[PDB]
């Protein structure tokens, strides 16, 4: 029989200003990502971090990547997910999803989006 | 978080001449379909029956739809799958997959192919 199941997941984690820690409220989502990475052992994740547009370019290059790395670290260190399955990249403020002129637009931009894909 | 798992399954059942019963051979495969239909309660199945090109045309129109319906009935009656999730259609000898000039090709054409798709 031909039978396949395809996984597609998207995780969104948000961060406070200048912070790259994972807030406790995001732990259940990371745990679910880890469960699906075990259920689909060929799956991989592309984790992309971002900043709002405030502060030096240099801070935000590092901060965007640190936030992606924080997501990867939680998976690797707390869920024993192999690191090589998880890519990380930071886009500093280059890819806004909301208006940087509002406190709430800035909150939306301070984020990691991770895309998990696999098949079994 | 957004999580989707997409199911794609293809079932092939074959028939003896002038018959629309499910041969015991096919029962494990039909059981597997029902299992996935339960694991993906939103999935539906497109069930299509066929004949070889021997015999009167209306006999083959009926028999092709009877084949598709025998697969549906196995799912509905033995495995309690909701009948509205399953479509059936017969194509008489109009869609051959093999040579009707040989016994082996005719046996290939006496079939039901079903595609089961959906997400959870």
């Amino acid at each position: 029989m031909e039978l396949t199941e395809d996984l597609n997941m998207e995780l969104r984690v948000f961060f406070d200003t200048n912070k790259s820690n994972i807030k406790d409220q995001y732990k259940p989502e990371i745990a679910k990502v880890a469960e699906k990475l075990s259920e689909y052992p060929n799956a991989t994740a592309r984790i992309e971090g971002h900043t709002d547009n405030t502060g030096p370019r240099k801070l935000n290059e590092r901060l965007s990547l640190a936030r992606a790395n924080s997501v990867k670290s939680a998976l690797v260190n707390e869920y024993n997910v192999d690191a090589s399955r998880l890519s990380t990249q930071g886009f500093a403020w280059d890819q806004p999803i909301a208006d940087n002129k509002t406190k709430e637009g800035r909150a939306m931009n301070r984020r990691v989006f991770a895309t998990i894909t696999g098949s079994r």
